[PDB]
RNA sequence: GGCCAAAGGCCCUUUUCAGGGCCACCCC
């Protein structure tokens, strides 16, 4: 119950997926939230012990959730 | 420590609110 991912391979791939998400306009238009809840869209911990599907699963849900953030 | 979200095990891509691959489970 305490793990930090070391594999540079895994961390890059995961960073990329995250970087993608921040590069969206929805994330830009998320200057309207003070660190908040879990009902919000929070980027997955890249350092978390996660399975491949698990992390990808989270990321999918992350990006979708983002889209609540622009008309 | 535990519990939850996510999660079949991995793998590719800016088709990325997305598309795909291998294996496994299923239906034998
Ligand atoms: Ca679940
Ligand atoms: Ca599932
Ligand atoms: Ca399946």
């Amino acid at each position: 119950s305490s793990y930090t991912e070391a594999d540079p391979a895994i961390l890059s791939r995961r960073q990329k997926q995250i970087d993608y998400g921040k590069n969206t306009a929805a994330y830009e238009r998320y200057v309207e939230m003070v660190p908040r809840t879990r009902d919000h869209p929070r980027e997955p911990n890249k350092y978390g012990k996660y399975s491949r599907r698990a992390f990808d699963g989270l990321v999918k849900i992350w990006r979708k959730s983002l889209h609540i953030y622009d008309p």
